[PDB]
């Protein structure tokens, strides 16, 4: 199963403000629903409340503690490993983000799809800093910028730097 991340964040790795969204990029998350398009995406509960709905097109799976939670037209997992068994038969899962849960996911991740905004915004949370030297680039793009998308962005897609042998 590949496990990947899918991320937006400025030039500092800011991904939220107040559990919100800094910038409004209606472009970068047609990109989301198009790369995701038929696949479980992951969540932390604080990440899906700012998100506010079921994102459709795909299991929408919540990572909480809480035992009690339950959304409907969700699924709620309560650890890593409760989300590996719930999705053993998929071929790839997209770690959606909270900052906690990428720190969650951080040992078994295998692909990195990174927008990264051109701004320095005003936020609390932080994209995890990573060793990008175990990391190589395979896709670049530079995303449509416009009236409705007012700030300059690139699509960026790593896969694991594979090592050559001493
Ligand atoms: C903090 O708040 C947020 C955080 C994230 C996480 C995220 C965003 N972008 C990227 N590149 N990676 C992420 N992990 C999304 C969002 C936005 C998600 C959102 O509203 N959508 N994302 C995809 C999607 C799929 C099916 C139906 C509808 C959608 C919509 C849009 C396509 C219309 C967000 O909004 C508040
Ligand atoms: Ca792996
Ligand atoms: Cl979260």
């Amino acid at each position: 199963m590949i496990v990947s991340f899918m991320v937006a964040m400025d030039e500092n790795r800011v991904i939220g403000k107040d559990n919100n969204l800094p910038w409004r990029l209606p472009s970068e998350l047609q990109y989301v629903k198009k790369t995701t398009m038929g696949h479980p995406l992951i969540m932390g509960r604080k990440n899906y409340e700012a998100i506010g709905r079921p994102l459709p097109g795909r299991r929408n799976i919540i990572v909480t503690r809480n035992e009690g939670y339950h959304v409907e037209g969700c699924e709620v997992a309560h650890s890593v490993e409760e989300v590996f068994e719930l999705c053993k038969n998929e071929e790839e899962i997209f770690i959606f983000g909270g900052a906690q849960i990428y720190d969650l996911f951080l040992p078994y991740v295998d692909k990195l799809y990174i927008t990264k905004i051109h701004h320095a915004f005003e936020g609390d949370t932080f994209f995890p800093e990573m060793d990008m030297t175990n990391w190589k680039e395979v896709f670049v793009e530079k995303g449509l910028t416009d009236e409705k998308n007012p700030y300059t962005y690139y699509y960026h897609v790593y896969e694991k730097q594979q090592l050559v042998p001493r």
